[PDB]
């Protein structure tokens, strides 16, 4: 199931699940033009981490969750994941999905292990401790990417109003999970994915498969 | 508040709101460019009705609801409108809505009626009796149109999941009015809207002021 691509910067070597082969020579394409401009500086992820979430397959993906970038320090090309269960946004994700489920007791939480989600990074990486400072780099490959990614899943969530500003399928865009005085909209719009799926007649998500006890 | 344009062909004149003034140049050199080939053949709705809907207002709209193009037959220019009530597709969604609100006498019901909706087509025109027959000629000018409703309006629903499939807001892709065994998907689509309008601190639709007594 497994493929491979040659590049001509760093990481050198993409890995990819079949599922993603119609749009990799494209990409390569990309990669080779920007590359250069990405590894200049220190980047959340590293440069071996950039690709990483291409090796999930997606005809078994059905809710796509996305943030505009990594986070801005310790990324580990897994979007969301937190090792330390330290970053601000997963754990006011895990908060909102403990309300939503009455599970309280854990110690950490991961979007990835989710059966049916694919969580997602617009942006594959951000110049180390500047937020979306990578955006005109990533531009072609991250609509290629999404664009892609929307032809498997049934709902995208984005996170962040002001985030995605950038370039038909059911979409919400919600708050980012670290903004302020909004914890029932964040919490009802989790909710309202599953519902959305059910009248797609598609299976719900069991979004407690995140916890980690 | 109402602007003009002149065309090179039938109707020869659009009129249109202050709101879509940052589009109509674009439009009408859009318009200019592809009209003889609409006009060749008796449409629906006439071509001095084409443009009817960009008269409504935009800033005051908080949902477009969207179906492909026109009825075959006897179109007004506004969409899903049916002066006599005969039309499956509002027939379909008044009864949607009586399930939704408990009204359950009505002699008809218009979506343009109601405060904070715009109901839409995506092409402006059929050829009479076919459906879909002039999705070459409105491309752009559909393009343009939606692109310049998803800036005012924070829900995008859209009639017909295998209607559309032809190019960052909220958006469920719902079935059409006339699709069979889904009245519950239909019914509670309707009432997601709301939901994610209360989410994303909008005031809801009153969907009953649609009803004609």
């Amino acid at each position: 199931h497994m493929n491979s691509v040659t590049v001509s910067h760093a990481p050198y070597t993409i890995t990819y699940h079949d599922d993603w082969e119609p749009v990799m020579s494209q990409l390569v394409e990309f990669y080779n033009e920007v590359a250069s401009w990405l590894l200049r500086d220190e980047t959340s992820p590293i440069p071996d981490k950039f690709f990483i979430q291409l090796k999930q397959p997606l005809r078994n993906k059905r809710v796509c969750v996305c943030g505009i970038d990594p986070y801005p320090k310790d990324g580990t090309g897994v979007p969301f994941e937190s090792p330390n269960f330290t970053k601000k946004s997963i754990k006011e994700i895990a908060s909102s999905i403990s309300r939503l489920t009455g599970v309280i007791d854990y110690k950490g939480y991961n979007l990835n292990i989710i059966d049916g989600v694919i969580p997602w990074n617009y942006y594959l990486s951000c110049k180390l401790g500047e937020t979306k400072s990578h955006a005109i780099y990533w531009d072609k490959i991250s609509k290629l990417l999404l664009q892609h990614i929307t032809k498997h899943v049934s709902v995208l969530y984005c996170l962040g109003k002001t985030d995605f500003s950038n370039i038909p399928v059911t979409t919400i865009v919600g708050y980012h999970p670290a903004a302020r005085d909004v914890q029932f909209e964040k919490d009802r719009s989790f909710e309202i994915i599953n519902v959305l799926l059910e009248l797609d007649n598609k299976a719900p998500i069991n979004w407690a498969q995140g916890f980690i006890y």
